[PDB]
């Protein structure tokens, strides 16, 4: 058993670190301001402490939200794992703050005090001891269903049970063959997911979805995403992502008739949709996209390329960020969202010739993982899009950036769920293998180094999941815009770490394509790149918001 | 330019950390001692601080050996990069010692003194500042040839130049297709490598190779390995590995007639060889292997399984660790090295029947990377091996564990070179992409976060390379047995970290199979698993040796 004082000691130390973190943010905010406003040039100059402060903030908030969750219903497993991560987070955040304080020339006496604190040393010796980590690992093997048991009502809990059963029965048997043969998602699996309601979780009931009309709770979308992603990230969990992004764009900027026509159809996968933002020369820099839209009678003709457009072959509609104004001096103000319609194709390339002479061609890009929808290089040549298919119609012209960003918040929240499911798959596989594999006379699980790795893996998984559900509740209340990107950043890198470590526990087995953890590892690597690359999120969403809020508070 | 006094400040801080690390090794050795001798049970109990002490020792030695190498000829790049890594290592090792000192219940007042040293804060602000890291990045782009330019000698530098030219012109254009189609290494490439001498670098001249007759200098082996590995880990850099292990085993335990017969043939690739140690139930635990050899007239019948046997299809001879003695409690003393001869096969499976009816079948194991040679599950069924193919003939029976371990010393040295070559490839790829890709109006290189990542990648590559060459010089003087495992552990994990970061710098491009860094990433993941998995080496070679040395010194 852990000391009875551990939770209080952890909370006190995290609050001390939060004070130091907030002091560094204000110090940095002053070094980035010129004339009462953040300065783009100084922000670029100060990227290194900005990046480190974004990561320190993610780890701090993961530890706090996890610790705040401990109540009378928390499982015995989770109580131990939450404290493990919180003690680790104390040292992680302290380490970053020492580097940040040095770079910003701040006094570090208080940081030295925290490191020499006798309570921190006692926590290392009790919560992070080799026997305590080993005991937590044995407890996980005894009751794996208690790992990450976040608070849900019975309804959400039964939705989880149904989708875990479906993912295990129907998705998991197909996951390896889809990856190794780079197959498009079978129609049978698409039909099943459609009838489970997987395309309408983000869409209000009044537009033919299943989300209640008066509210915006993402927790249902998150729980289904997690269950499906555990079985297959790309072939099941990621089918939710495109409707999430495009429903949010249509709700942000569509007219009533566009919301009525499109959202009802997207909810039943007819048509399936794909997101066409990224271009060969622009991915992080959405404001700079150049795919050209030129007005003709009754609509637009599009010319240029898109790339990495996932599911573009099978999709019947594309959400295309289009530069509709030739004046490049407008930046993002020259962008509009256009709905390009196309036939549905099952292959790795397609060549669609329109009536008026336009064309759209596509060729899939082979990837190390994330396989099953394909991601395509697209070429638009005088491709026609009618006026009606401009999201927002006439008033949507020049506002495509705002509606894209609205979609991205939902996408990143959902991507935290995707990372969570991949982590749970990797964790359970490592726990199972450690129990079954014998080395030097005993099950691998019985060795203290194995216990420590498994408990640290689980602690990170669990802290990521409690943070994910916390941000979901923030979004349900109209808050947490920045925090969706923070938990995306935290969970997606955590998926890399957890999958790497699970693979290692497997030994050579972890490297074989016939062993699922090899696939979880190459799949997880994409999570920190797409949907907002880690650095872009840390600098231009998380770091920017932290500094803006410090400026205002001290104005 | 960095401060002039930085080198002495860093040296003084590393010397303090070494003292604390040596005290912790003594403390741990006492904890593991029962009756004047290390106890297996206590060692198992204390795995966690053993693992952490092994890692801290590797980071310490990498920093020390790099610093010790700075002289008048050291490039301007390397003088910077070596200080970068050395300052990082001070904080890495200090951090590990905090965990170790708490776990062993040691007084930690001196660790607090080091963390609060004003010399350390000044090193952070001068050597690890955003501007100094960015400066080093731009200098690397101007002078890429200065990165990691270890003192070599004219003859060795010339050999490096020649193999780099060949690797760029002949191997690199083939590497993507071999990986993406899981192709056997093409014979045209094998023949060209054969005639460059790639199979005879560790075979003495008097036995038909190119190595010195009196000395055992591994630096030529390393430098060719690095250059080939930069172009392809599995299709070129790894062709040196099997002859390095087998020739070393034959030099250790073969009879004069076996050395004369086998080494001259191996040196020209007639036959190619493959190493058959690992079994389905045993990889780390070589002493436990159970493939069975039963005596018969004129030789041995082999029965059982091997697995992960790389290049087993194409190789005409397998070096097979065989349990020739029925008393399994002999552990390693019941093992012998038997040379199993077979036709050459280029496919993913093979079925060989001897004229007497004995059988050897093989089926390749598909992997996420390291593709080209294939790794096979092998089944031996009454497979005959003549008396003359026991390494050592009669006197080699029961001695095969010793000769295998001797082989693995050279293998792990060679594998540190393989890791070095992959790191150089990933680093140069990341440097190039950062100069070419523009984001938000400027080349990616111009952003301080990019400079900091590139410079930290390069400082780790360089410290690993200077350590690799230092250990090679130790092997040349009959020392460095344990350090071969230590530098393999350090360099192989470092390849994971460098390739993950290089891929991140490429963004989505890094995930495409038509982009080399995606391949370097999945290849580098193998390095910390095979040739002695990181945990096995940390615990049973590095940690054990450190603890044994501390016992012997206190008696
Ligand atoms: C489908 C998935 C793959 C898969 O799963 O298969 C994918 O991969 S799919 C592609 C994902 N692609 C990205 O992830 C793009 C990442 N890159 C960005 O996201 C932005 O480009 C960054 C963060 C760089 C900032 O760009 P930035 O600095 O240039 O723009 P900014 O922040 O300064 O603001 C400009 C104006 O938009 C207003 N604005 C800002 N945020 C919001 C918001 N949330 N809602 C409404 N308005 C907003 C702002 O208030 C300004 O308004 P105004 O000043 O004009 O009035
Ligand atoms: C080809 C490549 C892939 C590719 O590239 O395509 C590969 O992947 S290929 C497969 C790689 N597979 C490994 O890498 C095995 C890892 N696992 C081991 O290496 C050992 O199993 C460990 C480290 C666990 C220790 O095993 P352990 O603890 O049970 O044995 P131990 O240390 O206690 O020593 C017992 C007796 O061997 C003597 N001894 C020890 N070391 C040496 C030495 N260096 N030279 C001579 N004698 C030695 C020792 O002095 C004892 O002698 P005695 O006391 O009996 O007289
Ligand atoms: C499998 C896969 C599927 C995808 N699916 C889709 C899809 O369906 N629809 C779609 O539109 N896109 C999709 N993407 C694109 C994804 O969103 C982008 O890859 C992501 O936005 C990063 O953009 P980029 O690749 O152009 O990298 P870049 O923008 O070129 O940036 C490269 C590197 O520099 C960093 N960086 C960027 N800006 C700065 C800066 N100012 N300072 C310092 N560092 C910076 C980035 O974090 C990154 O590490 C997919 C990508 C992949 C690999
Ligand atoms: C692509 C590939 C190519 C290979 N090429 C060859 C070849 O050519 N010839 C050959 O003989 N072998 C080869 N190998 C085998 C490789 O050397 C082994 O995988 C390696 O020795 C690890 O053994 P293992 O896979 O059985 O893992 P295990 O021994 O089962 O161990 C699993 C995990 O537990 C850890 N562990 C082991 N023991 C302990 C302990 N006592 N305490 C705590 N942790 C422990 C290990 O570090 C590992 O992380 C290859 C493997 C791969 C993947
Ligand atoms: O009949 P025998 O004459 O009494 O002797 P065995 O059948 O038991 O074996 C004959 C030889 O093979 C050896 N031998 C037998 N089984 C062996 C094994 N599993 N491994 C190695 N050597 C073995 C014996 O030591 C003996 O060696 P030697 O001629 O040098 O003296």
């Amino acid at each position: 058993m852990l000391p009875i004082t551990a939770a209080d000691d952890v909370q006190g130390l995290l609050l001390q670190l939060r004070g130091l973190l907030e002091q560094a943010i204000s110090a940095l905010a002053s070094r980035c301001t010129k004339g009462r406003q953040l300065d783009a040039e100084l922000l670029d100059l100060m990227q290194v402490p900005t990046f480190e402060l974004a990561w320190a903030s993610a780890e701090l908030l993961a530890a706090e939200r996890s610790l705040q969750a401990i109540d009378a219903g928390t499982s015995s497993v989770d109580r131990r794992l939450i404290l493990v991560f919180a003690v680790e987070a104390i040292t992680l955040v302290h380490s970053r703050l020492e580097a940040i304080y040095a770079e910003l020339d701040l006094a570090d006496g208080t940081l030295h005090a925290i490191a020499a604190d006798q309570k921190l040393r006692a926590l290392r010796r009790s919560v992070l001891s080799s026997t305590a980590l080993h005991d937590s690992a044995r407890l996980m093997v005894e009751r794996p269903e208690q790992i990450g048991q976040v608070a849900m009502g019975d309804e959400l809990s039964m939705i989880e049970d149904q989708f875990r059963r479906f993912a295990a029965d129907t998705v998991a048997p197909l996951a390896e063959h889809i990856h190794r043969e780079d197959l498009i998602i079978p129609d049978s699996l698409l039909a099943a997911l459609r009838d489970m309601g997987v395309f309408g979780l983000s869409i209000p009931e009044r537009y033919g979805g299943s989300a209640p009309d008066d509210q915006e709770d993402p927790l249902t979308m998150i729980v289904v995403t997690e269950a499906l992603s555990q079985a297959s990230l790309a072939a099941a969990g990621s089918l939710i992502t495109r409707p999430e992004i495009l429903s949010r764009a249509l709700l942000s900027g569509g007219t009533e008739s566009q919301k009525q026509h499109w959202l009802a159809r997207l909810a039943v996968g007819d048509p399936l949709c794909a997101i066409a933002i990224t271009e060969p020369d622009y991915g992080s820099d959405v404001a700079g996209l150049t795919l050209r839209g030129t007005p003709c009678e009754g609509g637009w003709r599009l010319n240029g390329a898109k790339t990495w457009c996932t599911f573009a072959g099978k999709a019947g509609v594309l959400m295309v960020v289009t530069r509709t104004n030739p004046d490049k001096s407008l930046g993002h103000r020259g962008l509009s969202l256009l709905l390009a319609e196309k036939p549905s194709y099952d292959g790795h390339e397609f060549d669609f010739r329109q009536p008026g002479g336009g064309s759209l061609t596509g060729r899939a890009i082979p990837t190390i993982g994330y396989r099953g929808m394909h991601s395509f290089d697209l070429s638009f040549e005088d491709f026609f899009v009618p006026d009606g298919n401009v999201i927002g119609e006439a008033q949507g012209l020049g506002k495509g950036f705002y509606h894209t960003m609205a979609g991205m918040t939902g996408g990143r929240m959902q991507t935290a769920g995707r990372a969570s499911g991949v982590m749970r798959a990797a964790l359970l596989a490592g726990l199972r293998y450690a129990t079954e594999r014998k080395v030097f006379g005993s099950p691998l699980l019985d060795y203290p180094l194995t216990g420590a790795k498994l408990t640290k893996m689980a602690a990170r998984y669990v802290a990521s999941r409690y943070l994910t559900y916390s941000v979901g509740r923030m979004l349900a209340q109209g808050e947490g815009r920045m925090e969706a990107s923070l938990v995306k950043l935290f969970a997606c890198r955590s998926a890399e770490l957890v999958t790497r470590e699970s693979l290692q526990i497997h030994g050579g087995m972890g490297y074989a394509e016939e062993v699922a953890v090899s696939r979880y590892f190459v799949d997880a690597r994409v999570l920190s790149i797409f949907e907002g690359a880690e650095e872009t999120l840390a600098l231009k969403v998380i770091g920017r918001s932290l500094l803006e809020a410090a400026l205002k508070a001290e104005a």
